[PDB]
């Protein structure tokens, strides 16, 4: 069902992550980390703090589709190990942030037509750049939008707010 997810996004956060290529979205959801620029690093480090979730809503380069979403468990920590990101410099992605999915699963923008962001000038939600925040009610009904992952159970998500 639904309610485990509409609890989990519940007065949550949304911020759009744009990766400019696939494999490092597979290594995301392989090791349940993301590292992005510094600008967008801070920008999440203050929404980790100010809301019980932040989630980020996954979309590579030119696929025309979301690739899944994920909840922050941490804030970006350095050290830790040498994440082997296809580089697009690994300095500018230092900073690991360790997130639990919530859905792998795909979603293409052709399904998402109907949502406009109201912190892009009401674009549709497909648009916007790497760190974009989008609006609760857009990215609550954005999130409701994906195929439900059943692989995946909200139950050990809960426990960790
Ligand atoms: C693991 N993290 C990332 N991996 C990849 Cl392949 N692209 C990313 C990532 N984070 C942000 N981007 C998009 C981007 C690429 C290059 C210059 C600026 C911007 N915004």
């Amino acid at each position: 069902g639904t309610s485990k997810l509409k609890y989990v996004l519940q007065d949550a956060r949304f911020f759009l992550i744009k990766s400019n290529n696939h494999e490092n979205v597979s290594l995301a959801k392989a090791k349940g980390v993301w590292s992005t620029l510094p600008v967008n690093e801070k920008k999440l480090n203050l929404a980790f703090r100010s809301a019980r979730s932040v989630i980020l809503i996954f979309s590579v380069r030119e696929s025309g589709k979301f690739q899944g979403f994920a909840r922050l468990s941490s804030e970006s920590h350095h050290g830790g190990s040498p994440i082997h990101w296809v580089l697009p410099s690994a300095k500018m992605l230092g900073g690991v942030f360790k997130i639990d999915w919530i859905c792998r699963r795909e979603l293409p923008f052709t399904k998402s037509a109907h949502l406009t962001n109201p912190w892009n000038e009401h674009k549709p939600v497909k648009i916007g750049r790497d760190g974009q925040e989008i609006e609760l009610e857009c990215g609550t009904q954005l999130c409701l939008l994906f195929p439900p992952d059943e692989s995946i159970d909200l139950y050990q998500v809960i426990h960790k707010m």
